[PDB]
């Protein structure tokens, strides 16, 4: 007996096309995307050339209208260069990516003038949302009172991060957030079977008591997102590791085992993976699309799942209950038991759909 | 013709006694505060042992009661183990300092939920000062708002923190602010003579455009404050360089040299060395107090100043103009042309008269 479930959305992928295609492409990212339950992805801009002009997104367009075999929209991202030069091509894009710490990315800014800038010329009802850690949560929230908006906190992976959002949102602040899977399912514990290289993940992986307190918060947490971020095991286990793990392809199996042992519900879950992306987003409905689940069938992760050209994994080893068996988009059947049957260029930008556009009062 | 002044305030200085009286002690540095023309001293609490705790606070006081040559009040610490329980002596303090960045400091916080803690429970109408660079100022605006309440930002140095206090300030947020004399009178352009040891300082020395940022936005700034910080010629050219400058004999001097270069009004420097101490702090007048300078005297900073332990200046080789020339405290002469006049032990701690208690409401 399989269960149906929406089509899912995640809502912070690293893509890597343009300039990284050794690690992924979309469509080697988008066969990862569907075979982990996802429909929709949001890509991330730190590719090389960064999304950062309207150059690099129009680029960036025509590859994944091209690569892409699941639906998707794409992220500009911040840089001290261009505050209020995106405002022609801003709803075009998924949001705004502010990169505010030390990660893979031209993108971080040096000051929080940079910050206000950006909250100050960005659309006011488009998206942002921040790589922010530790005290830089707390520093992003001021900036976006004092421009008073919204935002949207990336990869949340601390005790510390979790309790000052609840803080934020128990005073009524305009802050939602986001948690990925390998804060939730690994820990220090698993650092000495990682490896310093593999290990290597920004946030950095959390302590057990990180990790319990994320799930102690779930209420807090308004999206899971995978922060898939693919490397290849050479630059993984290299002289300088690039932080990051690929993610899309073990999320939903990680996530549905949690739910088996009762630790969330389904609903639970589809907020967090469908509900809560689609209004923070304001992402679209995709017709006739839906993902079909076996929630008794009984794995272990591999050292490498199929699609992702990471061709590793840092959930090596975890035994997991539940699996993705088919997944419809718009009406064609894109994957069923480990084949994916849409080419690339099948998927499509949400964002030029009627629906997809973000609503916005008129000019004055 | 000398000009009298009210006695002058220092909410921002390092006694370093207990623990490092090789650099400073109270007598030594309350010479140095008659010297510069300062009567009172707020002195902060990263001493050996630091001052944490109420036996800690005890010592001090009696340290301070028997060395203090000028009048004062002993900040408290924060740490992470001492949130809830400062409550009885919290009213005796000059205020609650935090460490929130690395320094020469059991007393960086760990986590912003420390940083709450401690807002939610030192008492509500007491001050409170932070160390906060850059982000972090940001960081602990937010808390403050997240709590209610008002913060101080010490020793501001960067065009990129006056900036966003501005904005703060635009917004209506109860914050102040202090900038140090090094911040305003040196720059890069002094690490080349200063070299890497003597130059180490945190917040560290700024850009041309940090300096002129400053000054620009002198309306911003609610104190002066020396950030008296000493440390032994020895330790500053050694292998592992402490950050701090001594200050106290050269702020004085330097301000007047620019107030007759007409960079700031006598009123200007009054209110950030005399009134708004004062209301920030809720520190008492000082009866039959004042200060006699004479602002025609040109001189050349020498390699270091009389008083401070620490017997050297990173000022040195600076043309001032401007002199103390009398200080008298409480109707004694404490400082003439170079002599202090008061012994140790003249000095008294504010808070225990009668009119250098904090106002409260009544418990409920
Ligand atoms: N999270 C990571 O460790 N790496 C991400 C970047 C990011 O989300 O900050 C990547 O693009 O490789
Ligand atoms: N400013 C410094 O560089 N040092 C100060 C500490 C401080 O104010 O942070 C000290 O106590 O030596
Ligand atoms: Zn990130
Ligand atoms: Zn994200
Ligand atoms: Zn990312
Ligand atoms: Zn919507
Ligand atoms: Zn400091
Ligand atoms: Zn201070
Ligand atoms: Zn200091
Ligand atoms: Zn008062």
């Amino acid at each position: 007996k399989l269960v149906r479930l929406p089509g899912l959305i995640d809502v912070h992928v690293h893509l890597r096309e343009p300039g990284g295609t050794h690690k992924e492409d979309f469509a080697s990212g988008t066969a990862a995307a569907l075979a982990g339950g996802i429909t929709m992805v949001c890509a991330m801009p730190n590719t090389r050339p960064p999304i950062i002009d309207a150059p690099a997104l129009a680029l960036a367009q025509k590859l994944a209208e091209a690569g892409a075999r699941c639906d998707f929209a794409l992220f500009l991202g911040a840089s001290s260069e261009n505050a209020g030069t995106l405002g022609t091509v801003a709803g075009s894009a998924a949001g705004l990516k502010l990169y505010l710490n030390e990660t893979f990315s031209e993108l971080r800014l040096d000051s929080v003038v940079q910050w206000m800038e950006h909250f100050e010329t960005w659309p006011s009802h488009l998206p942002i949302v921040a790589h922010a850690e530790q005290q830089t949560v707390a520093a992003v929230l001021m900036v976006a009172q004092l421009t008073q908006r919204s935002v949207h906190i990336c990869h949340v992976a601390r005790k510390e991060e979790i309790l000052l959002i609840k803080a934020a949102k128990a005073r009524g602040l305009p802050v939602t957030c986001e948690v990925a899977p390998h804060h939730l399912f690994l820990s220090h514990d698993d650092l000495e079977r990682l490896g310093p290289g593999k290990g290597e993940v920004r946030p950095e992986l959390g302590s057990r008591q990180d990790v319990e307190a994320l799930w102690e918060n779930m209420a807090v947490i308004d999206c899971f997102a995978s922060d898939h971020a693919p490397h290849t095991l050479e630059e993984k286990c290299g002289s300088r590791p690039p932080p990051g793990f690929p993610g899309l392809e073990t999320m939903l199996p990680l996530l549905l085992t949690a739910v088996s042992e009762g630790r969330l519900s389904l609903d639970d879950l589809l907020q967090r993976l469908h509900h809560n992306p689609r209004r923070i987003f304001h992402l679209p409905p995709q017709e006739d699309t839906y993902v079909e689940v076996d929630l008794e069938h009984e794995w272990t992760i591999p050292s490498h799942m199929p699609f992702s050209k990471a061709h590793w994994t840092p959930f090596e080893g975890q035994k997991v209950k539940g699996t993705v068996r088919r997944v419809v988009l718009r009406g064609e059947v894109a994957y069923i038991d480990g084949q994916v049957l849409v080419p690339p260029g099948y998927g499509q930008d949400v964002r030029k759909w009627p629906q997809g556009a973000v609503p916005q009062l008129p000019p004055s």
